């Protein structure tokens, strides 16, 4: 297959206890023997065919036990010490000054651990808990507090400012016919056009960030939304903004129709930032999961009921209200507690009409919505814990993005290590 | 009783571990003895008085342990090999190439394992997990993908086309008094009457499918709905369609009153197809259970409250609204969040009227509905797993129906097996 | 203390396994020894000052271990056989034909087992599962099917007929001032007054049944409602009916105000019968437990919010709506999804008014009601099983009432046993 | 660090079983040894640097094992038993007449056990369960019944009377312009102004109680609300009352705006007293927890959606409704089941407007609210058991407040102990 044994050791694991201990054993034996035989050449550096070291492979596939072992390897023996992943400085009883190597964790130049674990395919079974392995959890916490937190809040703040400017520009849009509109020398219009230009500028910036994202990642349609959800939403916002520009200069009023959707998305995309706050990000996570997972089925069923009874009632009535659309709305309104239940007298067979509406109300307003709540009930009872960590996963994503951009034309964003050397990082735990 | 010991061995099981091992033991003993004593005569063909082999008995009664043994039984000894149910071709470490016999599994011509599991009496305790026994799950998956998936989607699509034609025909029904109506030479009317003819044709087809179903199955009233729910709904749709035809030619306007229910049912019956999709079928299954199991109790209680307080308020008022029906609606509207709570002034004892309505609102709008939700809460926490499998059963039903119909006057729809020879099926697992 | 050893042996138990085995051991030893010493006199007949045998004491206090022992105790030794509670006739493998004595289990003349269980004080910890002890479950099932089922359905049916007559009489009440009203010789008047007479007759009958109930039971206020809930409701219906009679002849229109509550109460009392049907009685039990347990806390809190903010808003407005009652209703309507949220313009400080209403809406409509749902969620997840046994308890109550009344001036409601003898009852299980 | 070994022994625990036994062992051994070596000097009196004895330290930090031991520590060795915490008077079989010392439990003059538990920093992991340790539970129950219960009901009653007077005064406020208002010699004015004076007096009293509370406690902002919630609410009510006074004499009508919030605050603060009633205080606890914990996240998300789509729709429409506020209300009304869903025709692109509203309704009305319920569902399933103790904890707070105030210039609120002596307290258990 073109891979070394150490990768196959990764492939054969399954995160069970017996399996974990056995794979630990094989790692131990092969690493010590290889050290004794080829002390010049290091094995764990050697990549598989896809350019991943065994560490990154365990990270990529969700093999938490192997990964935990490899990150937690101390070698303190003659002629083997150089292969250690951690050491201990201070051997106090309750607390240890542990010291970890960061090789191929942030700097790998092919695929680092945070890269492969963070940007895995979403099938990776353990990406939620896998960051709780001590050195990674510690690094993300350190990077968060140290420099990324402030930049993230700045990004959130500037997004808020962008949205305030966009909202202000949109709300005070000119009302004349036939865009584009002449800038009047009054300062109010100067601010308006400035706001519009900044609004579009934000649109273009998000557009290009989205393109860079999809070009780098090349996600597939079958999993375009399971991952990459936020980026799609920002990208789509920008798409609507740009369409609004095109219509705005194409002498179409319809640009408003585009802008407002962008504006609506422009605001709701703020929830992207609430992700990464454990206290307040759970709603954004759960809205993502519900829309992607759960809305499709409920809304197919609901639309079957709405449409079926809608066409029943519109068939029944004859003569206002005679359109399928109007009756679709009138029957929708039962869902929002404003259904009139005798909204037309222009029809025949009152008993039929009322029986239909009562059947509709019982079927949706009572039966369907409660089953939605029932399913969500069992599910959330099962998956609150998984959302509570996918918060952390998105925080890791935020940190990786933050390091990638950094906007100084330099690489002085290192984490730690001031003592002889492979970028040691110290945890007192 | 008229049975052999092989069936009684099935009857004695109860799917407990000690019981399972013991029944396996007795099977092993009699298999070896039967081989050595009557090598010319096959055991498992031997039917009980009802023409059921021991395999189909273990399947029919829900005896998952015995079935799981029998389908997964390899005999590799001298003078006993011929009694094996499966063999192993490739003894690779993680995966095996097992080869299974399909004798009386899909082709029996009396009753097969899939037939007796899928069309069990619905008391069968383990019909949900019973298909998880490897060879059955593999057969259904294979035949689903291989032939039945496309035909099912075609059936769903044609049902969608039928429903679109029916809906279009119904919506554009003529408004002239006194049906039936003369065809006008304009093409719109030609399409209309063509749509009507196709609509009725679909009605007749579903009518006759339902009759064939009930004639073949002969279900009882006490369990007519617990099983066979979908077929009843399709049949009832067709019944309404036919009644609409009769009225349509009986010079009655009331055909509309019938057609719409068929129309309302026709669209709603689309959820039938949504069964068999693991994701999207969760709701349709639940609406089957919730209506059959849970609507009766809630609606008796609810109608007791609605009707009792309805009689109270209609008694109280005197003079518009004086009818029991109108007050029944006005008090229903509290259930849909549109109760006015002072909907009449033509009455006496304002304090009594308001106390009645407040008692009604608290009793239903707050207490009864929330208690429904509480009950469903416990239940769904307990039965999400059972729906998650009954998905599989509906998929099996779809497959068995598909094999039964097949509409070519030929039997070349087999799954597999071409080499020495009882329809060998390979599972690489 | 004035009781024998066996009562203390009952008292010392606590339904733990070690305790259960020990107490059964002491029972065994003392019963055999007492038989050897005093073969003339039986210990287990010996009553406390309260006239309770050790069996009825174990039953009364909720002691499953002792009770299950005593009811299921076979003694087949020389000079000890005579004190057995059950014997085994047919020792078939899977089923036994057991034969049980019913002495002091239905006929005691002081306090039988079904009496002390069904009419326990509701503190009895295990009355729910206590009927699952084989011979009691079997007795209640047999008595249910044999004669009590039909009588109960007849009782339910006659209550339905009474309620229909009452409802019909009330709905068609005369509308003229100053009751009572002279009848016209027309048949409508005769049916109305006949309906009224039967209505009152049902009222009086329920009144006297309630008095008989409370006189026999002598409940206390602190637990008047925790038990005896249904009897209180029937009694109160009757009280309202009688008050309606008094006002009806006291030349006051206000009799209507009374009648309707008895009418509404009357109809809702039908839920009493739904208890005893496992399929449909769960809602009646749930509503009983919810109203007694859970309505008080929610409605105090809710009324605090409704009243507090209601006083705030009525204070704020000045000038229609200026009364505290009207604003109480207007703020109630938010609870039923019909709150207008700008229902008055006759006030000052729109910002204050709206902030108040929004705070009110968030606090009740979104926050309080969902909290009710959350509490009930945890509770029902814990107590569905206990409701599922309160069904059994009310079944026992129904049967005991049925046997008590019986309305023939004879006692020939016995079930089985004709041969040498203490009312032998046979169970195949 | 300036502490003796006993405080460290307290610190090192973690309430695990092995830890519990080990720490009990070391503490026990060293205490006996020290008693043998320095019989003149008492150790447990020895405070840490913060002035806490080891008992109060174990109490302060949430250490159940250590505290349970120390409260339940009996020493029966020569020359050591004088340092026991309990003795046993009567060694009856099921119950013991235990006798406990209360030194530094209610009287310490630095920090007593009830002080450090009740007024812990709210991080203390077991404060809710800690009072279930027998002698404390007994102390609080005894003090509750003996004198505190009546005083608590009295102060609750007086708070109710204050609120009734305040409400009456506010409701009948004068309606002239320009406060303050001259009193007419009629009695109605005198009762009104008397009510106002008492209203303000209650305001001032609560103001000063709140100041005394915060001065004594010195809470921090980061945990001002996690603890001390009720006191903050009472204090804020008083602040609003005082602001109302200032405006009332500052010749501003706006005093009404302040008073009503105090009024709405005041009535709502009545829920404070439901805490400490297990039957009815659960809702106050759950509302505290919801508002502090859960409202912030939901309302940020909800306001993002409401505001985002509000800006969308208000942008879209042009011409009544053109303001952002009005559209914010119109879209809020969907949340309360009164959304009109076609509330304006003064706009363009009906399709866009309706799609926006439908997206808004689905996103909030169906999607956001139901998942608030889902999240709470998991939470309450996990935390009803902890609120069920937070009740008792607040009862402890009530008792400590009661003992602190006592308003007689005497200390005659002791429990028992009159013979040789450290306030012996008897528990018969
Ligand atoms: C591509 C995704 C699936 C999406 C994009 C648009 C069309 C969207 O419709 C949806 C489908 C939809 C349509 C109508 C109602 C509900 C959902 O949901 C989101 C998407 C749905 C959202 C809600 O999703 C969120 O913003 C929450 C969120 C959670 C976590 C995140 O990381 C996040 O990043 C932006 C956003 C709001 C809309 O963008 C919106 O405001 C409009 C008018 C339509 C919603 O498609
Ligand atoms: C025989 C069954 C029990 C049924 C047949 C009719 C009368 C039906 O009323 C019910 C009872 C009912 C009446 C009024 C409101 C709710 C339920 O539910 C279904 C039946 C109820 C349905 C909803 O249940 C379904 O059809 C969904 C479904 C789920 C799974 C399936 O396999 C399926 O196969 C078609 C259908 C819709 C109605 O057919 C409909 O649209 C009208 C106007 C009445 C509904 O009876
Ligand atoms: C004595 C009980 C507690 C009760 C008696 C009356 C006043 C009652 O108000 C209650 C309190 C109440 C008032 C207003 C709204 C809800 C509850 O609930 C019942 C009682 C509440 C009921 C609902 O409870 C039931 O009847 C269901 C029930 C369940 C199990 C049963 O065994 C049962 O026996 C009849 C009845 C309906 C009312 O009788 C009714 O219809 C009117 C107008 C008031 C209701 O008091
Ligand atoms: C400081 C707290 C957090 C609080 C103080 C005021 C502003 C309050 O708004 C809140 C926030 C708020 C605002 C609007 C709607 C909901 C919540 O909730 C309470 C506070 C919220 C309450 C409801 O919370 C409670 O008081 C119940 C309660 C539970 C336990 C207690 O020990 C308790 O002691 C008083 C009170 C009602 C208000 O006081 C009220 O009536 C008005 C008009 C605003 C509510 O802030």
């Amino acid at each position: 297959v073109g891979n070394t044994v150490l990768h196959a050791l990764v492939e054969v694991a399954d995160n069970t206890v017996d399996n974990t201990k056995f794979v630990t054993s094989m790692y131990n034996e092969i690493l010590i023997l290889g050290a004794k035989l080829h002390p010049t050449l290091k094995l764990e550096e050697i990549t598989n065919r896809k350019g991943l070291t065994p560490l990154a492979l365990a990270a990529s596939s969700g093999k938490i036990g192997v990964l935990a072992y490899i990150l937690q390897r101390e070698i303190h023996e003659p002629e083997c010490r150089h292969l250690s992943r951690k050491f201990t400085e201070w051997a106090y009883g309750p607390v240890h000054s542990s010291l970890y190597d960061l090789s191929c964790i942030d700097t790998c130049e092919k695929n680092s651990v945070l890269e492969v674990i963070a940007y895995s395919s979403s099938e990776t079974p353990n990406r939620h808990d896998m960051l709780l392995v001590e050195p990674l959890n510690r690094l993300l916490q350190d990077k968060w507090d140290r420099f990324v937190k402030r930049i993230f809040y700045f990004n959130f703040f500037v997004y808020c400012l962008y949205m305030i400017i966009f909202t202000a520009a949109a709300y005070y849009r000119p009302v004349e016919g036939l865009p584009p509109y002449k800038l009047k020398n009054t300062v109010g219009d100067y601010f308006r056009v400035t706001g519009e230009i900044l609004s579009v500028s934000g649109g273009v910036y998000f557009f290009f960030r989205g393109i860079q994202y999809f070009l780098q990642r090349r996600p597939s349609l079958k999993s375009l939304f399971v991952d990459s959800y936020s980026e799609i939403l920002f990208f789509v916002q920008s798409l609507f903004m740009l369409v609004s520009v095109v219509l705005y200069f194409s002498q179409r009023k319809e640009y408003v129709a585009s802008m407002v959707f962008s504006l609506a998305m422009g605001w709701t995309n703020m929830l992207y930032y609430t992700r990464g706050f454990q206290q307040m990000g759970i709603y954004a996570v759960m809205i993502e999961k519900m829309i992607l997972r759960d809305l499709c089925r409920f809304m197919f069923v609901y639309l079957v009921f709405l449409f079926g009874f809608s066409t029943a009632v519109v068939t029944l009535i004859e003569d206002s209200y005679n359109s399928l659309y109007s009756t679709c709305l009138e029957l929708f309104k039962f869902t929002i507690g404003m259904g009139d239940l005798e909204f037309t007298e222009n029809y025949d067979f009152k008993a039929v009409f009322i029986i239909l509406l009562l059947a509709y109300v019982i079927l949706t307003y009572i039966l369907l919505l409660n089953m939605l709540i029932a399913l969500m009930g069992e599910t959330v009872n099962k998956i609150a814990q998984e959302s509570k960590n996918i918060w952390k996963l998105q925080r890791a994503i935020t940190i990786l993005d933050t390091e990638k951009s950094f906007l100084k034309c330099m690489r002085k964003a290192f984490r730690s290590g001031k003592l002889l050397y492979r970028w040691c990082f110290r945890v007192d735990e």
